[PDB]
This record gives C-alpha cells, structure tokens and sequence, in this order.
C-alpha cells in the first residue's frame, strides 16, 4: 500500500521500506495530516519511535482541526501512545482547533486512565480550555458514569468554578445533560446548588426546568446540608 | 444520603463495606475503635478501601486508622487490597495520605506487581508515573513484566510495560526465567508474541540451562515451538 | 434518575417522589401496610424529611405512633434520631407523642440528646418534656449527652435549663461526670465542673469519678477534676 | 494570639477571653458602661455566643434588655440575628423578652424569620410567640421568610404551625405570595401555593400577585401560579 | 468570624473592602445586585480583589459577578487591580476562574506590564509560567523589560526578566526606544548596569537617530555617559 | 582567588580564566560541593549558564546533605536561579539529604514566590516529602505569616492530610508551633479540629494543652460551624 495506509494498518516493514526509499516523514497528506498523526491515532508504538528518529516533528499541528499527534492519541484513548509521545517530549498542554488540551479531550471522552496519567505528570486539574471549560465540566457534561468525575474529585479539583462564557459550574452542566450519576458525586464534594450562571439560573433552577423530582430533591437537600 | 434501609441494626463492618457513612460515623461516635480489626485481622480501612469507599477511608484515617496497617490472611495493606481489586481512585487517595506502594504483602509482592498480575493497566501506569521502578523485582524475584507474562493472557499490561523502559531479558532472581520463559510456562501465546517483537532473547537460559525454546519443546506446543523458532 | 416513575411505593417514599406515592396509594396501596422489615411508609417519610408525604399519609389513615423496625420505634423516634426538627414539629402537630419509648427504653429527648441534636432538645423541653426525665435505663438527657456528645452542646444547653448535675442513673448509678470521663469527653467535663459537679461522688461500683480519671490516666482530666 | 491577656474588656469579651473579662470587671470596669458605639458588653457577648460571659455579666448587674447599637436593639435581638439558639434560650431564661422591638419595628420572631433561623423560629413559637404576630411594619413571620429566605424553611415550618397564608401587611398590603414573587423565591412560591395561597389576591396597589409574576416575566412563576 | 464591630450599619462596599463576609452575604441575600457598580463604575469584585478578599471574590462570582468586568477611572478588570496592588494569591484565584491576564486596561497595559512597572517580581514569574509572552508588547509599544527599565529603579524585576528569554534590543513600536533608552531617560542607573551586562546595543538608534549614548550626553549625566561609553 | 571563592563572589572573568586554564567544572571540593552549587546558592546566573556549557552536571548531588544545586538555590530563596536551573532541566522533585524536595524547602523557608512558580510548573501541591510532610504542613509549622499558607490554600491543597509518621495535620502543626496566623486560615479552609494524630490527640486537645484560650475558642467554634 501507500505509506499512509501502511502506517494506519501498522505494516512496519513496508513503512521502513518506503522511508528508506526516500519518502520524507514530514510530508503531510491532502488534509495536512502527517505520518506521525496516523501512527499515533492507530497506536503504532514502533512506528512512532521510527518516524521520530527519522525527523518527524512530534507536536506538528495537522488535520482539519489543527491537532498534534498526542491530541489524536488522547481522543482515541491510547494510554500507551500517550506515554510514548510524552516520552519524546510531546506537550499535552498544547491547544487543538477546538480549543482543547489533552486533559480536556481525555475527560470528555471518558478516558479515565489517561486523565490519571496526565495529572500524575503535572497537568493542571483545573485547567480551562479555550472554550472556558475545565476537565470536570467536560466530564459532567459528556460522561454519564462514575469516572472520570470520581477520579477528578479525588485529585481535589475546584468544584465550583463556572465556565468562562456561560458561568455554568460542573453541576449546571450535569443537570443540563441529565447526568444523574455525576450529580450525586458533585453534591457530595460540595457543589454549590445556588451558584448562578450568566442567565441567572442556579443548578436548582435548571433541575426544576427539567422537571426531574429526583434532581430537585437532591439539590434542595444539598443546600440544607450546606 | 437517602435512607433506603434500616441501618440502626447494621454492624460497623457491614456499614463500611456498603459505604453507609452516617451509620459508621455513628458507631465510631458511640465509641468503636477504628483500629480494632475483625476476626480475620482485617481493619475497617481495608474494608473501605477494597469496597472503594473513598469518603469512609478519609473519615477513618482522621479518626486514627493506621494507613499502611498490615492485615488479613495475606498480611497486606489497605493499598494492596485496593490495588488487587483495581480501584484506581482509591489507590490515588490512599497514596495522597502517604500509603507506600513499595511495601510487600504476605506473598512477596508490592503494588506494581499486584497491578501487573491482575492486569490493572491504568494503575500500573499511575504507579510508574508516581516513581515506582518499572523493573522493580519483588521478593519472589519477579518483575512486573514477568508477572504480566505469567498471568495476563492479553495485550495489556504487557504492551504498556514494554512501552516504558523495561528490561525484557532480566531473569528472576531464583530460577533465572525471563518474561519469555514465564510466558511459555503459562502457555500465554499472546504475550510471547509481544515479547519476541520486543527483542526477548530466545536462547536465554535459566539456571537449568533451559532456554525459552527448550521449554516450548518439552511442552510439545507446536504453536510456541515454531513461533520462537522463527523468532530466533 | 433511571425513571423513578416506575419505582415501588417504598422507594418512591424514601426518595420523596410525591406524585408517584400519591398515584400508588390512590391505586390501592394501603399506607398502613408494613414492609418486609416491618417498617411503615410513615417511618421512611419521617427519616427522609418528607414533610409533604407525612401529611398525606396521615390523612390516609397512617398510624402516627405506629411502632416499627428492629428497634420498635415510631416515625417520630426516627425523625428525632436523624435530627430533622421540622419533621419532629410536624409529627407532634399530628399527635405524635415524644414521651414514648423505643426498643431501647429511650424517649425522644434522650435520642435527641445522645445524637447531639440541640435544636430538638430545646424544642422538646419547651413543649413540656422534663429536662431531668429518665429513660427505662435511668439515664437522663444530661448523662447521654455527656456520654455521647463531644461538644459544648447539647450539654451547655441542658445546663441552661437548670438540670440537676449530680443525679445518677439506676443500674450503674453513674453521674453525668462519670460518663463524661468514660467517654473521654473533656469538653463536657469542663462544662460540668463549672456547673458544680461532684468530683468525689462515687458510683454504685465505688468509683469516685476522679478514680476513673486515674484509671484512665488522662493527664488533662486528673488535673482539672483535682483542681 | 499576640497576648490577649492585655486586651481591653470589649475585645476580651468579643473573643471570649473569660478570665481577662472577669479580671477587668473585678478591678472596677462597670458591665453596664456602653462603648463609643453605645453597645454594652452583653451585646458583644450575646452575638459572639459567649454563654459564660452572659451569665457572669448579668450576675454583675448588666441590664438584660438594654437597647444599644445604631439599630437600638437588645442583646437578644443580636443573638437572634446571628442564629445562636442556645444564647436565645439562655437570655430568655434571664428575663429577656423576645417580643420587644428594635429600631426597625421587628421582634425576635421576625428577625429569626428574615434571617432563616428555623430552630429559633420553632423555639419562640413553642414559648408563646404568635405565629401570625405582626411587627410595626405589619409584616408577619411568613411574609419575611417568603421575602428573605430562598429555602423550604422557615416557610415550611411556619406553614406547619398553621399560619394564615392570605394575610397582608399594613402599608403595602402584600401577601406572603406577593413578597415571594418580588424576591424571585420559587422555592417559597411552591410551598405557599400548595398551602392554598390566593393567586388572584390584589395588593394595596392593585397588583394581583400573578400580575407581578407577569411584570417579572418569570416563566416558571407565571406557569405555576396560573396552574 | 469574631464580631468586633457593629456591621448592621455597614454598606456593601465598605463591608467588601474590609472583607466582612457575613455582612456582604446578608446584603446580597437582602437583594443587592453584585453586578451593580458604584459611582466610579467600580464593581464589588474590583473592591474584593484589590483588598485581597479571596473568599468574597469566590462568593461574588457564584452570585453572578462578571469576572473580567471593566471598571473604574482606568477602565480595568478586577485582575488588573489585583496585579497593580501586587496580590499574588488573588491573581492566582482570579485566573483560576478564567480571568484573562492578556486583557488591556485603559492605559494600554496587560497584567504582565502592570506587574513589571510596579515591580511585582513574583507575579511576573507566575504569569510567564502560566504562558504569558515575556516579550509581549502592550498597546503603548512597551515590553515588560522596557517598563521595568523605565519605572523600577531596582535589580528586580529586570534581572528576572533577563533570566527568561527576553529580547534585550527590541525598540518600542512608536519611538523605537530600547529598554536601554528608557533606562537612560529615567536615570535608572541600576537597570542600565543590568542591560549592558545583558548585551544591550549601546549604538541602537530610535526613530530620531538617537542612541542610548546620545541621550546620556544630552542629559549631561557623567555617570551614564561613561558607563555606556565603556560598555560599547 | 581560587575558583571556588571566585564563584561564590561572582567574579565571572576570573572563573572563566581558571576554567579555560584547565580546571574541571565537575571537580568537587572537600565537602563534595561542586562549582554549580556555589554558583546557584549565590545567584550567579551567568556562571551557571557557563559551567553547564562546560559540562557541569545540573542535578549533581553534593554537600553534607547530598543536595542538588536547585535545592541550594531554593533554600536561599533565589527565584531567578530556580527559573534558570529548571530551564536547564533541573528536577525540583528530587530529594535532598533531609528528605525534602524543592517545594518543601520553599514552604518551610517562606519563599512564597518560589512556591507559586513550582506549582505553576507542575509540582504536586500535596507532595509528601520523605519525612511524611506536605508543603502545607511545613508552612504551618515554620512560617508565622499569612503566606505561603494562604497561597497554598488557594491552589486547593488537601487541608486534612496527616503526616505519614505522626498523623499531625497542618492544623496540629500550627497549634504545636503556636502559629495563630495560620490557624485562622486553616480553619476557614475547613481544617478538621477533631482529627486525631498517632497519640490520639486532636488539634483541640493540643490547644487546651497549650492553654491558649484564643485557640481553644476558635477551634471549638470551627467545630460548631462544621
Ligand atoms: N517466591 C517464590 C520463591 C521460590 C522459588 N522457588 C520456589 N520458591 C515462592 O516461594
Ligand atoms: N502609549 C503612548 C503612545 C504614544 C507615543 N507617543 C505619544 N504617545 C501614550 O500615548
């Protein structure tokens, strides 16, 4: 196959053949994606080492959303690839076309093991992406599961931060997404039920709007406990 | 939060296992010593950890619980239990309180070895990120790679371990069996494939002069015999 | 959460899903019918602070002081234990008798005292309850708090209601001061001493309070009780 | 901290340094003497929950209901505002009259109501205070809570004490429901409605409650009041 | 916590400046709009920030306060005020809430420039650590180094700035005066010494063809004249 | 002077002269201290760059307490030197002879600006040193000032952790040191007044032992608020 397909499919020998034949590892395709992006998103550990040894730019931006290879690996959820790229100096704090850094991508796609690894390596657990969203907010809005929310709360995130543009706290986002699993976790961690967003709505107002009695009762009870 | 059972009759151990915070706090308030282990010598902290009760773990510790208290049949710490069970958040929490993942359980294993043998890949990565030696040899002379090779018939955690800077050809302190030998002995074809690709020396001999190949032949496993043969 | 509109009456009651509870009772569920554990809907409503369900269930014939649970307690006993003041007030406003006794010989004031529910202790006493009222254990509200609450209140409150400090229970015949010591409650010790507690008073076992402090070897105690 | 053994009587009182306070009063400081702000030591002791100093100062001649501060209030008014139940109980146990009025026409129950102090509201009512008692503003405990407390209580509690929901103050002649709306208190609105509040009742200005909801354009309100 | 004054008569602004949490919460509870600015168009958030009232800042934000609301005579944000005053903890807190340090105040300056001109070295370092460009030119055409050279007659923050990868010979967008020129114009001998040691081009001319030396001579400052002369 | 003194006194030209003359920059002195340690502790920025360019080992352990040059700079409180060494790859998490990493050294000596820089660069705010102490505990025990305690609390540290060996929380340590300034900050941040250390003493027990009425009242009041 062509080098791109060989990379995507992980045919090591074939890639090494074309490269030695003269192919430039920095040569992007039509959509401006580099071989390292394809290797990263497909978890081709050996190919990543090889291409980088051949001069591949580790954090080269590419794709319709100007993302780095590590951004792609994080989205796909390849823990081993995240480790590998970071070993070669990939910077997880870099921002992609959607305004997200690796920690936000890990949180919105529920890749709990990657969230843990990134935090253990120094990533700011309260980091706001360019959309004004923190990892906790993304988890509350996108992951209807105990993790990664539980993990993030264990790392002691700021539970009551409101996103930069809508001032929606993680609790606001959980109510808006009908994420009941996360609501309980947030309330137990001290989420402020009366904090108001830019429209003057508290998470409780949102619960009532949604007409969810279980939510209304829990939020009211949390207030009484606060 | 919501009372869905009559806990006024539940004993401390049961309320801990089920995570009934309020009932545990009550019994401790009544005068129960959080350091008092049950018949099996298990502490409330062990029960809370293996059941992933994060809030209770913090409460018990504030009340006097010994963080790395050894207990149970296997003489292990609450962190060892949390690791075996695979509760990443509990591992994170206990380590925050100072629980030491390098401690040895009653079977000679530290946390990284337990995580490896029970295939808890995310915990293996977290522990390494926190400073644990990827090549740490336990008291059985086994490294995490060896444990994965002998007990995890799957791609991970072997692939993750190999991704870090692991020494593929180390032999265990006693038998001098490499990860490759253990894979053969376990009939773990999945890992054998990963090790060979990683450069495992097919001719490495243990103290019996046996190489990984010699063990494959002795087992008469055609699959293994040819794979290693082609590998070399 | 996962569609509470299909939850059984007991669960709907516990979580306060009013309309689901009304719907099921109207459809035929008797509000007096106990569950497997022998607990009535009123018990579950009271402990979960479901004021609305409490009014509704009682209006349906629910027995207010119906005894239930392993400890044979009334819904009020349950509300008192959890520290729900508004519920204690509501139940009582419906004929709930706080003087009743549970499977432990304790009344509401004793329960409110041993669980540190100060606001309830104050309400019950203002409603009539005797500050020195003893349970079937000879224990007084002061003895309980001194023995179970490591904090200024309810103790300090009780002392305000001019309670007799040197009274002793029946069986063991211990003073609030003896219990405080056994519980290692130095906060209470201070309050009792300033209240004129008898540091030499002996229990029905010979122990003279300070004696227990000695047996406990607690430095703080031995010194303050001595002084 | 920085040697409280040298602090003046007012500061020692505020921080509860008992021995320093006793020392200074015995040395000649009159406990009735007000400070620059015209506040007495009893006021400072009450608001800072200094139960011990309260007993001591009163035993020294301190005037219990002495009016002080810009708002001309008594020590009990201060305790009530801060929500110190044990203090309210203690003061009253010394002749403190909760029915007195401060520089705003408010009594203790009105203060406890507007500041959301449920446990105190319950105590005062059980001690005699009239649930419908109106202040020099014609405001009732229900109107205040409905207007100042965005929570189930004290409102829900008051409703339990069978308070008249359709009563209106003097001046403005507003119902607890009108105030609740103006305050944007949807939690209270619900409680009042279920209590049988008059959604059509008009104020001394013509406003018919729902009217204000319309003027407020609040979607939630307009719908629930309508229904 | 301890009531040491009668706050029942204090207005929201005063209680904010003094950090009387309970009294502020009360007034807001009574119906005060936290977004309502005073006569000078200053918001309660500005007052809380410049007075280092961390707890109030969080409370006001939860109540609806606009984090980067511009206000005051100089049309600045609460973060700008906190930066000018030099409250590192408040800068940290506001940035956690999303306050943007790159925003411009009514005098064309961003936070890094304010920190530099008022000599708040710790804040300069924190902002750079958080991603602010050490060479960021404000709307007056001034970099942090230039501001330090023109306004801080001290070793820091110039030494710290020079420690990062700052471009010593950039000229301001309008006058083309380098940090060296500004130091001369300010008679800041302390900084002149630091710049020369750092490699500042003594012959760099501004748009008037004047070099740092030319300005020293025009000022007839013997000290400066000889120092720069010996430097070149 | 000799090269050591020239380094300590910052005589650049003189050091460069001796080095070019043949002196090995890795040559330690009697106490096993390297030229980089002397340059670091004396804030000699230029000399640090120079010695590293000549092969100096950045994190070389030295001195009676086996510390790195960055450890020395942190102790002395040189923010510029901390920045410089970290720029050259110095690892602040390394442990010195006393079991401390840079963040603990920064906290115990009250170097607030360095604590902030280290955290901004990824250091774990709850990091326990080998003595079982966190930065917050060291600040509570050693710094009788608002900072760095206030700063640490802003970064959302775990307020109730007990040290590994004595189980003393930051609040216990503050009481033991008679650090009233810090006590108020900790209580406001939710410090647990009843948490017990290994001897079964709560911070309140310690306050009573100390016979400090101001402390006793504040801790008791905090309990009532909790
Ligand atoms: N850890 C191993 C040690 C051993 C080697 N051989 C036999 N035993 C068990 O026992
Ligand atoms: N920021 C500067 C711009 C300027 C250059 N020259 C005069 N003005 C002021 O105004």
């Amino acid at each position: 196959w062509d080098i791109v397909k060989a990379t995507q499919y992980g045919i090591y020998e074939r890639c090494r053949e074309l490269v030695e034949a003269g192919y430039d590892v920095r040569q992007p395709d039509k959509e401006n994606v580099t071989l390292l992006h394809w290797a990263a998103i497909n978890n081709r550990i050996d190919l990543v080492k090889y291409y980088i040894s051949k001069g591949a730019i580790v954090d080269q931006l590419g794709g319709d959303l100007n993302s780095t290879p590590l951004h792609w690996a994080t989205r796909q959820g390849h823990l081993s690839m995240v480790v590998q790229l970071m070993k070669y100096g990939a910077d997880p704090s870099l921002i992609d076309g959607e305004g997200c850094s690796c920690i936000h991508l890990a949180a919105q796609f529920g890749h709990t093991s990657i969230v843990a690894y990134l935090i253990a390596k120094g990533q700011d657990v309260d980091m706001m992406d360019q959309n004004g969203m923190t990892p906790l907010m993304w988890a509350a809005y996108r992951t209807h599961s105990v993790d990664p929310t539980r993990l993030l709360l264990t790392f002691n995130v700021s539970v009551n931060l409101g996103d930069k543009y809508h001032k929606n706290t993680a609790l606001h986002w959980a109510v808006l997404a009908g994420n009941t699993t996360v609501i309980s976790l947030l309330l137990e961690a001290g989420a402020n039920v009366d904090a108001q967003n830019i429209k003057g709505e508290s998470a409780l107002d949102l619960a009532k709007q949604r007409k969810n009695v279980w939510m209304i009762n829990h939020l009211q009870e949390a207030r009484q406990a606060k």
